[PDB]
């Protein structure tokens, strides 16, 4: 028997966890004994794109890191089986736990995301969807990168992957090169980290979201010119403001993620040293 092969007949749905445009994550119990004693697992499936989910499954199967959600297996069409993290994402957790989470804990979460991202980077992968909604909460002390739906492999001796299909893109988290030429470098993930760091520092407050803040800067009435206006503001050197109660030294580390040219951005290794210096 293969412990990574899950039988559909024993995979019992409890409740929905969340959904995207094409994919959904559900809480299930894998109950072969039929008595509700089986382990609870997170299950990713496509709504009634199979090729992309199969590639996501193979990517996650070969990632092994404390700050990366654990692959458990598959249910053959296919479903992706992972460990279940009941606290859900930072987007859902932080607004409900401001009393539990202080700056020091926010900076440790920041270091944790950089380590998981730095490991993905070392495996020649670009995430392309690094946002707080994709960071899962293991406990009040630990976070994990929780989804790899847009992840792509960067070729050896090549510095980026060029994306053909940009239809479901989080443009308010995207670096200028991604917006202008659909070019995804590891430095593009560093740009997205800075935006995810802004979210985490504002406790994922809806009124202060990256989307809300940028629309206040560029104007909300440009329709189809919105990405063009976004690129214009970025070219002008304009950036997301300092989160309230965020010290300048943390803001300055965030500003280095957003250097217009990919080459001038601080790397994940560099950011880790930065946060650890502030924690000590
Ligand atoms: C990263 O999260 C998502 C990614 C894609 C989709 Cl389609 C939904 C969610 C989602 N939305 N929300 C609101 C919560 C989600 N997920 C969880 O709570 C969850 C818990 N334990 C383990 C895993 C693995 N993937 N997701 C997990």
């Amino acid at each position: 028997v293969d412990p990574t092969h899950f039988e559909k007949r024993f995979l019992k749905r409890i409740r929905d966890l969340g959904e995207g445009h094409f994919g959904k994550v559900e809480l299930c119990r894998y109950d072969p004994e039929g008595d509700n004693t089986g382990e609870q697992v997170a299950v990713k499936s496509l709504k009634p794109h199979i090729a992309d989910l199969k590639k996501e499954i193979e990517i996650l199967r070969n990632l092994y890191h404390e700050n990366i959600v654990k692959y458990k297996g598959i249910c053959t069409g296919i479903k992706l089986i992972m460990e279940f993290l009941p606290s859900g994402s930072l987007k859902e957790y932080l607004p409900k736990n401001k009393n539990k989470i202080n700056l020091k804990q926010q900076l440790k979460y920041a270091v944790q995301i950089c380590k998981g991202m730095d490991y993905l980077g070392s495996r020649q992968y670009v995430h392309r969807d690094l946002a707080a909604r994709n960071v899962l909460v293991e406990s009040e002390h630990q976070v994990k990168i929780g989804d790899f739906g847009l992840t792509k492999a960067i070729e050896t001796d090549k510095e980026y992957y060029t994306v053909k299909d940009d239809r479901d893109s989080p443009v308010f988290w995207y670096a200028p090169e991604c917006l202008m030429q659909s070019k995804f470098y590891i430095a593009s993930d560093v740009w997205s980290f800075g935006v995810t760091l802004h979210e985490l520092l504002t406790y994922c407050d809806s009124d202060s979201s990256p989307m809300a803040l940028f629309l206040k800067m560029i104007g909300p009435t440009h329709g189809q010119m919105t990405v063009t206006r976004l690129v214009n503001t970025l070219k002008e050197g304009k950036r997301l403001p300092c989160p309230p109660n965020c010290p300048d030294e943390v803001y300055q580390l965030m500003r280095k993620c957003w250097e217009f040219q990919p080459s001038n951005r601080t790397s994940f290794q560099n950011l880790i040293e930065g946060f650890e210096a502030l924690l000590k």
